[PDB]
C-alpha cells in the first residue's frame, strides 16, 4: 500500500539495494549458523548499513534481508574507485557528408524511438569524482545522481569486503554461500513489464522496443541496454549485430555463383558422355559375393548434381571468402574502440591433470570414428532412392549420439577443472572456457574429416584387395562419387540441428521447471511483495553458452565453403531469430544480474584468429583432393589432340579379367544383366591386361600427383600474402576518435585550472 | 691559467654549457644575418641565458660564443619535464643461488673494475622532480646535483624552443644552421684522455677500461657509458653484446658437424665409384666447337669435397639453426625491460614517388645478373687448377662494381626521400632507413640466387639445344657440378669483404681527412682554449649505417645456413674486433653528441623478424632441389635390390648417339683422347638410343619429382609450428623485475603521505 510493494522500507524513505534470503526453518549446527550470521549482521551493522528483517510469509521457513545505504557511505566507496561523472563544462563537437546526410534520410523509419537517438551535438565532460573537490560536479538531486546499477554495486563491494572475525580466512558472501548458510542474493527488479495502469520504466520500454518479434527490422538502442544491465551484456549483443551486418553483402555473392552453375549444367560434357546410352559400359561389383555388375546410366542423375558444387567460380569463391574474414577482424577492432571511448572505459598435480586431459582427447577422437561405421551399419540393416534414405538415416541417427556425448564431455570437463587447486577467480573460467571448446571441437568435427580425406582410398585392386582382421573388406565410395554425402551432411546439419532442435529446447526448456514448480508447490487475491515475486525467477547462469554456440557456428562458413556456396546464406536466417530470441529470457524470465565492467570480449579473439589461420590449409587440400579439377587440367593441356574435352571418361577407366577372381570373391549369378560378362571396368590408373606388367602403376599416375601437390604450395603462400597485406593497410585506430582527444585534453587543462578556481 | 683553459668564463665560477660558432669575416647579406644574430641573442638574453664573445683567435674569421645557465631556469626546466631524482628512501633488496654464487666466484677475474660493478643491497627510491615539495630531494650541492648531459640537454631544449621575431615561422637554432648564419653548435669535453699530468674523469677511465684492444676478454660497463653519452649509444652496445654472446654455442656444434664428414669420407660408395679408373665414361662436349670429350675420373677431388658440404648433419643443423634465432629474439625481449627498469624509464607526389622507387628497385634487379654474367666472361677471357682461378677472378672483379653501386644507391635513396615533403623529423628517418635497406638488400643478394636456383637448367639436350637471339647459347654448370661455386663465393665474400677491407677503410678514412686539413693550413707552444681544440674533431654522423652493416651481415647467417655450416663462426671473430674498433671512435675521434631518451631500438625488429620468417622458405627449396638426398633416398628404397648403394652412378647417366649431333655442333677433332668414341653419357632422366620413343622423358622423372614437392611441404608446416611453440611457451616479462615494482609501489603510496608530511 504505502510501501509501493516493498520497494521501500516501512517509514517510506529507504530504498532497498541488496536482498539477502535465509532458511530459518521452525540442532547445534543450526545455532553455530545463526551465530555466524548476527555476527555477520553485527559486522555490516559496524560497516554502516541499515538491517531489517520480515518473517510473515506464506512460504515456509524463508526469511529476507533487507539492505540499505547512507550518501556518505555512497560517496567515501564512489570516491574509493576511479568513478567518472558529467560535468557542466559543455564543448560544441569538432561530398562525404552528403552521402552521410542521404543515407541518415534514407535510414529513418528503421530507427527506434529513443531520447537518446536524438542528433547532439555537443557533449559534456566527465571528471573522476572527489570528496576534495565537489564544487566541480552538481550536487543538486540526490536521488537522481546515482542510478539503481551503481548504487547496487557499491553494496556488493561492501558485502565483498565485509569478514567474519571467527573464520578469518573466510571473507565475503561468497563463502558464506558455499557453506550453506545462505540460500541466495539478488537486487531487485524496477518493476512490472505489461499492464494497462503500470506506470513508465526502463523495462517496458525495453520490452516495447528491443524485445519483440515484430521490430526485427530495426536496430538497437545499445545505451539503454548498457544503462538498465551492464557493460559485460552490451558487448555481446554489440559483436552479434556486428557479425550479423557483414552476412548480409557475403550471402549474394553465393547466390550468384551458385546460379551460375544452374544455367551451364545442359552443355557439360563430362556430365552429357556419363548419361549416353549408346556405350555399354559394365562395371566391376562394389562388394563380396551379394552385389553384381552394373551399369554406367545409372548414376546420371548423381553426375548432374555434382555439377553445381564444383567448377572456377567454386574456386573464385573460396578466394574471396579468404580475404572476407580478414576484412571483418579489421572492422571489429576499429567498432571496439569507439564503444571504449563513449562509455568511459578509455606443480605434480598440474602436469598430471594436463596427461590425463591429452588422454582424454585422445580417446574422444577415436570414438567417433567407431560411433560413425556403427550408426552406417545399423542404418543399412535395417532396410534390408534407397541410397539417400540410408545416408539420411545414418546421419539423424549419429546427430542424436552426438548430442547426448556433449553433456558427458562437458561434466568431464568441470570436474577435471575442479580437481585442481585455481589461483583464483579469472584462471579458473579462462581454463575451463579452453577445456571445454576443445573438446567440444573434437566432439563436432570429427565425422566430416573422416569422409572428406580416408573414405575409400586404401582399399586395393579387383584380384588384391584389402582385408582388416582377415575377414573384413574395406567399404567404398558410393557408385557416383564421394563429394555428394558431404553435401547431404553439412545440409542436414545446418538445416536441422542449429535452427530446429535447438531454438525448441531452448524456449521449451523453462516450461518443464515451472510445470514441476507448480505440481511440487501444491489462489492469490493480495499483492505480492517485490522480493516474494523475484523469488520465483530462475537465476542467471553466464555468458560461456552463448559465446560457445555462435563460435561454433563461425566454423562451419569458412572451413568448408570450398564445396558449399549456400553456407553463408543458413547463418543469416539463423542469426536474425536469435537476437529476439535472448533478448526476452533476460527481460522476462531470467533474475536481474550484477554489473561488471569490461573492455574487451576476452579470449574468443585468439580462438576466432586461429580457426580463421587453419581454414586455409583446409580449403587447399579439400580443393587439390576431393575433386576433378586438377585430372581435367592435366587432360586438356597434355594428352587432348582437339583441345577440347572430348573422350575424358575414356581415360579415366581402367580394364580387369573377370577370369582372374580371387577364390571366394566372384558374383553369386553372373547373369542378371541379360548377357555375359568379359571384362569389367573401374577407375584407377593401371596397365591394360593384354600387357607385359599387368595391373601395375602407370606414368600417368605420378604426372597427376605432382600436379595436385604443386597446387596447394602455391595457393597456401599466396592466399597467406594476401592476407597479411589487408592486415598491414588498414590502420588500427580511427581518425576522428584520436582527434577528439586532444581538444578535450587541452580544455582539461583549464579544467584543471578550475579545479584550484 | 687561472680560467682552467676556457672551461669557465673569465670570472671562474660559470660553467660554459654550449658554444655557438659564426663566420664574423674581416655586404647586406652580411649586414641581415648580423641584425639577425643580434635579434637571436636579444630573445636568448630575455629567456634568462648569460652570454659572452671572444673574437681574439688564431684562426681567421671565427666568432665564439658562450652560453651559461643559473640555478632557477635548471629548477624550472627540469619541474617542467619527468625527470625522476634519487631521494633519501633506502629499502633492502628483496640450490638455484649456490649455481649463481659459483659462477660468481668463477667469472670474478673477467669483470672491470669499476665502482658501480660492487654489489649493493640496497637501492634508493626515485620520484618526480618539482618546485613545490623540496623537502624529499636532498639539495645539499648545488654542483653535484646535476650532470652535464642533464646540464646541456636544458639548453639545448631552450635554444630549441627560441623563435626570432623577423622569421615568426622559423624557429629554433636548426633553421638559422640551414640557412648559413651559424656554421655548428657541440657542447664541451670533460678533459683529456692521455698525460702523465691529467687529473682524473670520466674520459680516461673509458680509455683505459672500455676502449683499448688488451681488455677485449672483459665485461663492458654499461652504465658508465650511458651516464657519459646517453641513453640511445648504449641500446646499440648493449644489443651488439648480446648478439656476440649467443654465437659462442652456435660455434660449437657448427664445428663438431664440419668434423663428422671428415671422418667418414673414405668409405663413401658414391664418391668411390666415381673416382674409379677400372670403367671408362666418356661423357658429352659442354660447348660448342670449341670443348671436346672428357672423362668421369677428372673430377675426383671436386666429388670428395662435396661430401663434406651435404649429409644428414647438414639438415640436423638446419632445423637446429631454425629454432636459435626463435630463441635469441625471446632472450632480448626480456633482457630490454630489466634495462628500462633500471634507467628509471617505465598525396599525389607520395603516390609518384612510391611508383618511381618500385621502378628504381625493378631495375636494380635486373642491372645484376648482367653485371655477374659480364664479369665472368670477363674473367674467362682474361686468362685465355683453370676453374677455381677463374672462378676466383670472376668473384673478386664483382665485388668492386658492388662496392661501388651502393654509394650510388644511397644517394639516390636520399634524393628520392628528399623531393617528397615530409611531415616531421621522425617520419624522414624512418622513411630513409626502410628506402636504404631495400637497395642494399636487393645489391647484395642478388648473384646468390642466381647461381643457387638458375644457373644451368634451362639448356635442352644433345641434339636439340635452347638458343638466346638466335645466336649465343645457355651456359652449363661447372663438371663436378653447382655446389662448389657457392661455397667459394661465400668463403671470399665472408672472409674478405666483411672483414679486411671494410675495417681497413673504416681505421683509414680519417686519416687522409686530417691530412687534407694539415696541407690547406699550412709551431704551438701556449696552450689552446678548449673550443680551440674541440673545434679540430670530426662532427657525429648517427648510428644507422652502424645498424644497417649489422643486421645485413645477419642474413647471411640464417638465410644460406643449410649448405655452409661454417657460417657462424666467421661472425663472431668480426664481432670480437667490432666492439673496440667502435668504441675507440666515440672516445677519441668525434664530437661529444647531445643526450636522447629512447625505451626501444625501433625499426630493426620488425626487420629481424622478417628475415627470420623468410629464411625457412629459402632453406627447404635449397634442401630440395640444390642437394642429392631425395635421389638417393628415392634410388634406396624403389631401385636397389641389395638394399644398399650400389649402382647409383649407373642410374642417373643417359645415353646418346654421337651420329645425329646437330649441324655445326660436332667437335672439332675427336681423337684427342686416343680412341674413337660412338657413344657419350650425359645427365639427365630420358630413353635410350635403341627405343621406340627416343630421347623423350621416362617414368623416373615424374617419381622423383614428386618426392621434391612433398618435402617442401612437411617441412615448412612442422618447421613453422615448431618456432610458433618457443614463443608460446616463454613469458615476455621476468619474475622477478615484476614482483619488485609491487613492494616499491607499497612504500610508495607511504611516500606520497611523506609528500604532505
Ligand atoms: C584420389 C586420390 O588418389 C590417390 C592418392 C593417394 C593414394 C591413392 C589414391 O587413389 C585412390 C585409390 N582409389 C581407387 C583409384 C578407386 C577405385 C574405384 C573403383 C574400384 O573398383 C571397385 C576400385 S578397386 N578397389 O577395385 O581398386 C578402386
Ligand atoms: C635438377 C632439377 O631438375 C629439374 C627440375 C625442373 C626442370 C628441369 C630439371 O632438370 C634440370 C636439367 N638439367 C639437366 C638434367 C642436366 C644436364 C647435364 C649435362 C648435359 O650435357 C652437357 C645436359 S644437356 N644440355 O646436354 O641436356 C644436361
Ligand atoms: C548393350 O546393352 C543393351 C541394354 O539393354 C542390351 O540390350 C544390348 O544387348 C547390349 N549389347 C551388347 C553388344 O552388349
Ligand atoms: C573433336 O574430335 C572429334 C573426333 O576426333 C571430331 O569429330 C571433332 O570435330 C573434334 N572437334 C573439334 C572442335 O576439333
Ligand atoms: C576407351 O579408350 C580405349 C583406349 O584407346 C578405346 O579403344 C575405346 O574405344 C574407348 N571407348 C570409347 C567408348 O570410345
Ligand atoms: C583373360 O581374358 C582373355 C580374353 O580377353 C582370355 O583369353 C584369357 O584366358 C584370360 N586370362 C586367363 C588367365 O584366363
Ligand atoms: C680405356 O681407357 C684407357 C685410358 O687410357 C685406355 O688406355 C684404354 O684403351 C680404354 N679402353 C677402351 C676399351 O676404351
Ligand atoms: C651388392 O650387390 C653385389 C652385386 O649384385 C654383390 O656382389 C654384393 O654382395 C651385394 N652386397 C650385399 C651387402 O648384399
Ligand atoms: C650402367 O647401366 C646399364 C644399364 O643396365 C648397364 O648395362 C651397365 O653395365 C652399367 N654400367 C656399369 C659400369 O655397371
Ligand atoms: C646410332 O648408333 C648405332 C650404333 O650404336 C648406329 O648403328 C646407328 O646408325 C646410329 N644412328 C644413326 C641414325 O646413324
Ligand atoms: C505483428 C507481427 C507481424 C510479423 C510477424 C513476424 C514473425 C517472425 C517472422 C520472422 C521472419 C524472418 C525471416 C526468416
Ligand atoms: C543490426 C540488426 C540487423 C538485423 C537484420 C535485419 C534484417 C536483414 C535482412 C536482409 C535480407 C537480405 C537477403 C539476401
Ligand atoms: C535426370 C536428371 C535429374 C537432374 C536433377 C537436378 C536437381 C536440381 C535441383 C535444384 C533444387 C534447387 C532448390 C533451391
Ligand atoms: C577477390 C579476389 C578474387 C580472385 C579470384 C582468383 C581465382 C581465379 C580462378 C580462375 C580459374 C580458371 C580455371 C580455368
Ligand atoms: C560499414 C562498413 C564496414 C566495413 C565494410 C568492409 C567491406 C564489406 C564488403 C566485403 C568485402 C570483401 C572483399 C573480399
Ligand atoms: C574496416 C573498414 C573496411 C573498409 C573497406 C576495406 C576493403 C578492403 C581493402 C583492402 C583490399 C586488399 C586487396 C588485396
Ligand atoms: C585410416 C583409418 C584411421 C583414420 C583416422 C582419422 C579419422 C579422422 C580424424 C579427424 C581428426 C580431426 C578431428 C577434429
Ligand atoms: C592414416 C594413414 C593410414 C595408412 C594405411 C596404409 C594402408 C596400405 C594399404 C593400401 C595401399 C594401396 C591403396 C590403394
Ligand atoms: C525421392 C527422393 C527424395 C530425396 C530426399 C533427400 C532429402 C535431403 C534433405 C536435405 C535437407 C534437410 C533439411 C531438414
Ligand atoms: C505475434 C507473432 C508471434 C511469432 C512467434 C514466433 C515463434 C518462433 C519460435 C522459434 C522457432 C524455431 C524453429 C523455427
Ligand atoms: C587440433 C586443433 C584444435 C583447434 C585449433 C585452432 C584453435 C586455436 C585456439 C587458440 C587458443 C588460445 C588460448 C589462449
Ligand atoms: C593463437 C592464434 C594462432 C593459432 C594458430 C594455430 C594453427 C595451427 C595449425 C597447425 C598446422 C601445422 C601442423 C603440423
Ligand atoms: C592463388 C589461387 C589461384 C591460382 C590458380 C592457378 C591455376 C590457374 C589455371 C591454370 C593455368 C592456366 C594457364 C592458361
Ligand atoms: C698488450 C696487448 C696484448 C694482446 C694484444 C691483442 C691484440 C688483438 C688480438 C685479438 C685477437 C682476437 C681473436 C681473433
Ligand atoms: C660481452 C663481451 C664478450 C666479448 C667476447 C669474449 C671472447 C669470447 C671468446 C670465445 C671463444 C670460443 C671459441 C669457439
Ligand atoms: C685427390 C683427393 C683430394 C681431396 C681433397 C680434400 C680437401 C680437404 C681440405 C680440408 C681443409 C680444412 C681446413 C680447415
Ligand atoms: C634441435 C632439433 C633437431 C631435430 C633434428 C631432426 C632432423 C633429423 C634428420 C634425419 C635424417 C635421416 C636421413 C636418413
Ligand atoms: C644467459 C642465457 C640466455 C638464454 C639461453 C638460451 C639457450 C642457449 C642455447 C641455444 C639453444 C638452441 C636450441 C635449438
Ligand atoms: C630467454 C631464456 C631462454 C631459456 C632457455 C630456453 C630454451 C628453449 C626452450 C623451448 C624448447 C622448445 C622445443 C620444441
Ligand atoms: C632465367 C633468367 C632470368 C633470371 C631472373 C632471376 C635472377 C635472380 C633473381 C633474384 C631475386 C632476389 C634478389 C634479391
Ligand atoms: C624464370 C622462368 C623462366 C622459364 C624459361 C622457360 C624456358 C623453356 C626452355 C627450356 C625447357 C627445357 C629445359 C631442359
Ligand atoms: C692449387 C689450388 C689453389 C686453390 C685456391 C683456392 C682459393 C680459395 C680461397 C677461399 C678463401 C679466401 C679468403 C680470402
Ligand atoms: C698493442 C696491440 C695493438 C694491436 C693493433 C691491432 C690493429 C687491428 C686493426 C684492424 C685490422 C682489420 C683487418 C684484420
Ligand atoms: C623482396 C624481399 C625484401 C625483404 C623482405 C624481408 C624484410 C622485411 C622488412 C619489414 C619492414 C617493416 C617496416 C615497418
Ligand atoms: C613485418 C614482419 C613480417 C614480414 C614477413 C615478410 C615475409 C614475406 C614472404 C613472402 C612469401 C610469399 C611470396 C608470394
Ligand atoms: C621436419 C624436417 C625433417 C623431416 C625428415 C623427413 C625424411 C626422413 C627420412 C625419410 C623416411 C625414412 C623412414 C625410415
Ligand atoms: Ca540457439
Ligand atoms: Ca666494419
Amino acid at each position: 500500500a504505502e510501501c509501493k510493494y516493498g520497494l521501500y522500507f516501512r517509514d517510506g524513505k529507504r530504498k532497498v539495494d541488496y536482498i539477502l534470503v535465509y532458511h530459518h526453518k521452525r540442532d547445534y549446527h543450526e545455532d553455530d549458523k545463526r551465530f555466524r550470521r548476527e555476527e555477520y549482521e553485527g559486522n555490516l551493522l559496524e560497516a554502516g548499513l541499515e538491517l531489517e528483517n520480515d518473517e510473515d510469509t506464506k512460504i515456509h521457513g524463508v526469511g529476507f534481508v533487507k539492505i540499505h545505504a547512507p550518501w556518505h557511505v555512497l560517496c567515501r566507496e564512489a570516491e574509493f574507485l576511479k568513478l567518472k561523472m558529467p560535468t557542466k563544462k559543455v564543448y560544441h563537437i569538432s561530398l562525404l557528408k552528403t552521402i552521410n546526410s542521404v543515407l541518415q534520410k534514407i535510414t529513418d523509419p528503421i530507427q527506434p524511438k529513443v531520447a537518446e537517438h536524438r542528433p547532439q551535438t555537443t557533449k559534456r565532460l566527465s571528471y573522476p569524482f572527489s570528496r576534495e573537490k565537489q564544487h566541480l560536479f552538481d550536487l543538486t538531486d540526490r536521488d537522481s545522481f546515482f542510478d539503481s546499477k551503481t548504487r547496487s554495486t557499491i553494496v556488493y563491494e561492501i558485502l565483498k569486503r565485509t569478514t567474519c572475525t571467527k573464520a578469518k580466512y573466510s571473507m565475503g558472501i561468497t563463502s558464506l554461500l558455499a557453506n550453506g548458510v545462505y540460500s541466495a542474493a539478488y537486487p531487485l527488479h524496477d518493476g512490472d513489464y505489461e499492464g494497462d495502469n503500470v506506470e513508465f520504466n526502463d523495462r517496458k520500454l525495453l520490452y516495447e522496443e528491443w524485445a519483440s518479434y515484430g521490430v526485427f527490422y530495426k536496430y538497437q538502442p545499445i545505451d539503454l541496454v548498457r544503462k538498465y544491465f551492464g557493460e559485460k551484456v552490451g558487448l555481446y549483443f554489440a559483436w552479434l549485430g556486428a557479425y550479423t551486418q557483414m552476412l548480409i553483402p557475403a550471402s549474394i555473392v553465393g547466390v550468384i555463383v551458385f546460379l551460375y552453375g544452374c544455367a551451364t549444367v545442359d552443355e557439360n560434357i563430362p556430365s552429357m558422355e556419363m548419361c549416353d546410352q549408346r556405350y555399354n559400359i559394365t562395371m566391376c561389383p562394389l562388394c563380396d559375393k551379394t552385389c553384381s555388375y552394373w551399369k554406367m546410366s545409372s548414376a546420371c542423375a548423381t553426375a548432374r548434381a555434382s555439377h553445381l558444387f564444383d567448377n572456377p567460380a567454386t574456386v573464385f569463391f573460396s578466394v574471396f571468402m579468404a580475404l572476407w574474414a580478414a576484412t571483418f577482424m579489421e572492422h571489429w577492432k576499429r567498432k571496439q574502440m569507439r564503444l571504449n571511448y563513449r562509455w568511459d572505459l578509455t606443480a605434480y598435480f598440474t602436469n598430471l591433470v594436463s596427461i590425463i586431459f591429452m588422454i582424454a582427447v585422445t580417446f574422444a577422437i577415436v570414438l567417433g570414428v567407431i560411433i560413425y561405421r556403427i550408426s552406417t551399419a545399423a542404418a543399412l540393416a535395417m532396410n534390408s532412392n534407397i541410397r539417400v534414405t540410408v545416408t539420411a538415416t545414418a546421419v539423424i541417427i549419429n546427430l542424436v549420439v552426438i548430442i547426448l556425448l556433449d553433456e558427458v564431455y562437458g561434466c568431464i570437463a568441470r570436474w577435471l577443472t575442479k580437481i585442481e587447486v585455481p589461483k583464483t577467480e579469472k584462471s579458473f573460467e579462462e581454463r575451463l572456457t579452453f577445456k571445454a571448446f576443445l573438446l567440444k571441437f573434437v566432439n563436432s568435427y570429427t565425422p566430416i574429416f573422416y569422409v572428406a580425406f580416408f573414405k575409400g582410398r586404401f582399399v586395393g585392386r579387383p584380384g588384391d584387395y584389402v582385408y582388416i582382421f582377415r575377414s573384413f573388406r574395406m567399404e567404398e565410395c558410393a557408385p557416383g562419387g564421394c563429394l555428394m554425402e558431404l553435401c547431404i551432411q553439412l545440409s542436414i546439419i545446418m538445416l536441422g540441428k542449429q535452427l530446429i532442435q535447438n531454438n525448441l529446447f531452448e524456449i521449451g526448456i523453462p516450461k518443464m521447471k515451472k510445470f514441476i514448480r507448480y505440481l511440487k508447490l501444491r489462489e492469490y487475491v493480495k499483492r505480492k511483495q517485490r522480493y516474494e515475486v523475484d523469488f520465483n525467477l530462475e537465476p542467471f547462469a553466464g555468458l560461456t553458452p552463448e559465446y560457445m554456440e555462435m563460435i561454433i557456428q563461425f566454423g562451419f562458413v569458412t572451413l568448408f565453403v570450398a564445396s558449399f556456396p549456400l553456407a553463408p546464406l543458413f547463418a543469416l536466417l539463423n542469426n536474425i531469430i536469435e537476437i529476439r530470441l535472448d533478448a526476452k529470457k533476460f527481460v522476462t524470465e531470467l533474475r536481474r544480474p550484477v554489473a561488471i565492467r569490461a573492455k574487451d570480449i576476452g579470449i574468443w579473439y585468439n580462438i576466432l584468429r586461429g580457426v580463421g589461420k587453419l581454414a586455409v590449409i583446409i580449403n587447399a587440400f579439400v580443393i587439390s583432393f576431393t575433386s576433378d579439377f586438377i585430372p581435367r587440367l592435366v587432360y586438356l593441356y597434355m594428352y587432348s589432340q582437339n583441345g577440347t574435352m572430348h573422350g575424358f571418361v575414356n581415360h579415366t577407366l581402367s580394364s580387369f579379367n573377370v577370369s582372374d577372381f580371387q577364390n571366394g570373391t566372384a558374383p553369386n549369378d553372373p547373369l542378371d544383366l541379360g548377357y555375359e560378362v568379359q571384362i569389367c571396368r573401374y577407375k584407377d590408373y593401371r596397365e591394360p591386361p593384354w600387357s607385359e606388367h599387368k595391373y601395375d602403376i602407370s606414368k600417368d599416375f605420378w604426372a597427376v600427383l605432382a600436379a595436385r601437390l604443386a597446387f596447394v604450395i602455391v595457393f597456401q603462400n599466396l592466399v597467406m600474402f594476401m592476407s597479411d597485406f589487408v592486415d598491414w593497410v588498414i590502420p588500427d585506430i580511427p581518425k576522428d576518435i584520436s582527434q577528439q582527444i586532444h581538444k578535450e585534453k587541452v580544455l582539461m587543462v583549464e579544467l584543471f585550472m578550475r579545479e584550484e578556481q
